[PDB]
């Protein structure tokens, strides 16, 4: 029996009684609404902030909707800017599903944070999400007047599929720089390497929130090519990776995908903080109300981010 | 050409101008004195601390000499740093790493005990390890002679001392001391056998630690290649303490430390991996003549403070 925290186990037992439908059996609107409901149920409430502002930026296919978060009433001087990419398999999730987590990261970092509402599958398959995430990051990095920030660097961060986007965007910008560098990247339980035949996939593919059926659903909707580094960034370039914090969860079927990325960075001689949260599942960053110990996990990631930013190579 | 910092390159060029014996060609006393002279030349001055005190503790073959460092005049419960010096288990002592020890203690604001473990060839493998283990267990017992109430042990050491760091952590994981190891900091350590590594081929000459020096250490210490006390990559990793692994990019045994960080990830254990770019083995003791290495050390210090303040 894999180690599991008491509060994590109680939450899994509750979710097992719900016995909700598979994502493949829902309409896309129902799946997307169900995900918002799950985070509203399980996560802490959003913090009140002086700056929570909707805006847009030009993208390859039209405007990309963004949301700016800042705990400060004003921030006119040069600053790193956090660029956040939500999870959801590239199919579900939006600015509202991860809203509470965004207010939390912004408040605890005391930094501005921009969340990206990238184009989702299946309506817009791979590579649409990546190209939106890249375009938004390059735009933020240009210090546009409508954001009101003077960016000195970019901090990329994202959970799950958003952790995939984090690494892909970092590789695209390492190859072809934006106006400022990525000064820190934080992929959180990310999909970096293909998970299909991993040991963690065999061990945790049922009963730990993220299921094999869900992974297959996301896989079919997104349609990423297995040999394309923009789909599976373990295949991308690592010897110029930005400073990195890789976060995994010990009970996660795609745990070994994030582990593989940390090892690839080490193989390339690149600094990496590896944090594996013990006894919790995939999605733990959004379970902070009903699994209270996950707030402490998030705060450890925050402290790692502050350490890395204050102590660059 | 591998990336090298300008101040690092200038130091290597100066060392290449020296025309003298290699370590193996000297008497053991001369080799040990030459190592002290190298660190006295290259490193920053030792800091003034109110407590710098020599003492000893019982060990498996007699007394083990120790040195206590504390930036505080008076010290309740506290972590205690236990430091193991480098030198291939052949050279090095309490004086070769004295300046570095005062720096770590001052910057951490913690007490630090350095260990004068038994050295090869007079005492072959595993004598150094067994002395390091005995000293750490004694420190962890909060003995009256030290005057500390230990709440946990922070292990740390460079090169062979980083090997000792990991081995001591494995021996205490298997049979705990009075308090746990709360953090281990192996710095450019030997963890996996380096003999056929790519870094050994790429950096075996021209970068301070040479193939000749590694061969000299190996023929004196004679670690058993099948013994996790010689090569702790072979040991148990799933219960490893919180870890910061530090490597140097121009180091022939760089891949040995990289391998340990990868082993911890494979075991699901938190690990801060820092590879200092453009510097060699021994960079922690080059802070005067290669001034950029002081900033490298301060990054390690900040990593230690982060891990201690934010335990799993």
């Amino acid at each position: 029996t894999p180690y599991i925290r008491p509060d994590m186990k109680a939450f899994l037992e509750m979710m097992a009684q719900v016995n909700g439908p598979k994502l493949s059996e829902m309409s896309l609107d129902e799946a997307r609404a169900s995900y918002l409901a799950m985070h509203n149920l399980a996560d802490r409430p959003a913090r009140a902030l002086p700056v929570i502002r909707d805006l847009s930026c030009p993208g390859p296919k039209g405007e990309i909707a963004l949301r700016l978060y800042d705990p400060r009433e004003s921030r006119a001087g040069p600053t790193p800017v956090i660029t956040f990419f939500h999870g959801g398999g590239f199919v579900i999730g939006d600015l509202d599903t991860h809203h509470a987590l965004c207010t939390e990261i912004a408040a605890l970092m005391d930094l501005p944070l921009v969340a990206v509402h990238y184009a989702r599958a299946p309506e817009a398959p791979f590579p649409a999400a990546i190209l939106d995430c890249e375009a938004a990051t390059r735009w933020i990095a240009s210090s546009p007047a409508e954001l009101g920030l003077t960016a000195s660097g970019i901090i990329t961060i994202g959970d799950s599929a958003g952790g995939n986007a984090t690494v892909v965007v970092g590789q695209l910008l390492a190859a072809s720089p934006a106006a400022v560098p990525v000064v820190l990247q934080v992929p959180i339980f990310p999909l970096v390497a293909d998970a299909v035949s991993s040991e963690s996939m065999a061990a945790f593919s049922e009963g730990y929130l993220l299921t094999a059926e869900t992974m297959a659903f996301f896989d079919a909707a997104y349609g990423a090519d297995r040999s394309d580094p923009r789909g599976f960034p373990i295949l991308g370039r690592h010897d110029n990776a930005p400073p990195t914090i890789v976060v995994t969860a010990s009970l996660d079927p795609i745990r070994d995908s994030g582990r593989a990325y940390a090892k690839a960075l080490i193989d390339a001689g690149r600094d990496c903080v590896f944090l594996e949260m013990r006894g919790v599942t995939h999605s733990f960053t959004n379970l902070r109300q009903m699994v209270p110990s996950t707030q402490a996990d998030l705060e450890r990631v925050i402290a790692a981010m502050q350490f890395m930013l204050a102590n660059p190579a």
